[PDB]
């Protein structure tokens, strides 16, 4: 028998971040590429290489990743995920000088705050709108009720009227809400963890428009991201629902597309979950001056948010000087009207379980595994 051996629970460790460079993780969907230009431009002032990596699942692998060998010193994400993280311990407290903070929206700042702290910096309001196609359907409706209708014309021309992503909740979200869904309720400054509303009456009949526009053949339940994709940019359907991100590839399609209010239900406007894409710096990091000088002197400023937008458009930007030019946009007045409509997203720590249940009720509904009651109730 001997002692433990000094280092040892280094030997049976995770590893360490490395020092002297930095790792970022951002979603696929978003523009890296543009953000590994920015990279590539902190680089050659500081020396320090910026390596940029979308990882699937990354927003599910951080909290066991984090803090080690192969954690990221920034993460990008909807700051609807950092409240758990926060609570986890797993970011530092970000710090902005006075001057810095004045240059973004403080209602930015806010939606990055977890208990009376700072846990990231704000990058852009992100928010669904309708998308469709301006040659096969220059007034699109104004109510998700006339697609079923609208969809039997098209498919007469061989044509859909709407396809979007069924396998994230994120994307159904509108609809759900639309008649009185909802995740948490907030009151008097709080969000209340027993106050559920995706088993309500409005949640159910949003979520049953869906599935009988699935059972009625007007949608398939097994449609994903890049199906939908591929088929309004391919122009097989008339519409889509998706984000900013989304208007690169369609300019590339040259399908002639506009971005609109999403459709009423009910009478009421869709109402779909509004999240600040978000970059945190992580608090097992021992570069967290040069991720806080990458993200305050190189990635928010115009030139560093315009070089990302030109990649993927990332909404309504949260740097002031850049908001203005993109304020113009249509599709970027748009994009706000539909957030304007919805409501921000909650940071709070059951966010990550919310959405699995709400994710796992949707997808069972739309397959016909379990009626809309029952998964609702189990996700409730
Ligand atoms: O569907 C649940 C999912 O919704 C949101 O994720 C969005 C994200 O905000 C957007 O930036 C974009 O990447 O699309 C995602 C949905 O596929 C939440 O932010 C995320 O936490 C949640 O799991």
């Amino acid at each position: 028998m001997e002692k433990l051996p000094p280092g040892w629970e280094k030997r049976m460790g995770s590893g360490k971040i490395e020092e002297g460079k930095l790792v970022i993780w951002i979603n696929g969907d978003k523009g890296y590429n543009g953000l590994a230009e920015v990279g590539k431009k902190f680089e050659k002032d500081t020396g320090i290489k910026v390596t940029v990596e979308h990882p699937d699942k990354l927003e599910e692998k951080f909290p066991q990743v984090a803090a080690t060998g192969d954690g990221p010193d920034i993460i990008f994400w909807a700051h609807d995920r950092f409240g758990g993280y926060a609570q986890s311990g797993l970011l530092a407290e970000i710090t902005p000088d006075k001057a810095f903070q004045d240059k973004l929206y403080p209602f930015t700042w806010d939606a990055v705050r977890y208990n009376g702290k700072l846990i990231a910096y704000p990058i852009a309001v992100e928010a669904l709108s309708l998308i469709y196609n301006k040659d096969l359907l220059p007034n699109p409706p104004k109510t998700w009720e006339e697609i079923p209708a609208l969809d039997k014309e098209l498919k007469a021309k061989g044509k859909s009227a709407l396809m979007f992503n069924l396998q994230e909740p994120y994307f159904t979200w509108p609809l759900i809400a639309a008649d009185g869904g909802y995740a948490f309720k907030y009151e008097n400054g709080k969000y209340d963890i027993k106050d559920v509303g995706v088993d309500n009456a409005g949640a159910k009949a949003g979520l049953t428009f869906l599935v009988d526009l699935i059972k009625n053949k007007h949608m398939n339940a097994d449609t994903d991201y890049s199906i939908a994709e591929a088929a309004f940019n391919k122009g097989e359907t008339a519409m889509t629902i998706n984000g900013p991100w989304a208007w690169s590839n369609i300019d590339t399609s040259k399908v002639n597309y506009g971005v609109t209010v999403l459709p009423t239900f009910k009478g009421q406007p869709s109402k779909p979950f509004v999240g600040v894409l978000s970059a945190g710096i992580n608090a097992a990091s021992p570069n967290k001056e040069l991720a806080k000088e990458f993200l305050e002197n190189y990635l928010l400023t115009d030139e560093g948010l315009e070089a990302v937008n030109k990649d993927k458009p990332l909404g309504a930007v949260a740097l002031k000087s850049y908001e203005e030019e993109l304020a113009k946009d249509p599709r970027i007045a748009a994009t706000m009207e539909n957030a304007q409509k919805g409501e921000i997203m909650p940071n709070i720590p059951q966010m990550s379980a919310f959405w699995y249940a709400v994710r796992t009720a949707v997808i069972n509904a739309a397959s016909g595994r379990q009626t809309v009651d029952e998964a609702l109730k189990d996700a409730q």
